[PDB]
DNA sequence: AGCTGACAGCTGTCAAG
DNA sequence: TCTTGACAGCTGTCAGC
C-alpha cells in the first residue's frame, strides 16, 4: 500500500526543500503520481517527515 | 465549495451534543447515523464536532 | 460584524513489521 | 523491535455569510 520506491523520491524532494518543506498542491500531485501514493499518504508523510527529520536537524 | 450545510442539520447535531456532554465523541456508528439524519458528510460531521468541542463544550466547562 | 463551517498542518498515539 | 505509516482529534486560521 506504501510502495518502498516512494521513500527515496519523497526524501529527495524533502532534502531539496529543507528551508520550506511544504509542497504546493501541484507538487503533492506530482509526488503522489510519481510515487504511486495517494494524496493522503503524501500529506501524512510530510507531516511525519517535518517532525521526524526536519525539526530534529535544527535541534 | 460545492458543499452544502442542510438547514435541518444544526439542531440535529446540537441535540446529540447536548445529550452527550460528558463524552461528546460520537462513535463511528453514531457518526454515520448523524450523517444520514442530517444530510452531512462524515467529514462535515467530524469537523462539526471538532468545532463544537472547543466552541461549546469547553467554554461551558470553563465557567463551571 | 461577528459566527461558524471549513481545511492545511500539528499532536498524540499505536499496530505491525 | 524499534521504527514509521497511519489516523482520530486538535490547533491555527480564513472567508462568506
Amino acid at each position: 500500500i506504501f510502495p518502498k520506491v516512494a521513500t527515496n523520491i519523497m526524501r529527495a524532494w524533502l532534502f531539496q526543500h529543507l528551508t520550506h518543506p511544504y509542497p504546493s498542491e501541484e507538487q503533492k500531485k506530482q509526488l503522489a503520481q510519481d510515487t504511486g501514493l495517494t494524496i493522503l499518504q503524501v500529506n501524512n508523510w510530510f507531516i511525519n517527515a517535518r517532525r521526524r527529520i526536519v525539526q530534529p536537524m535544527i535541534d
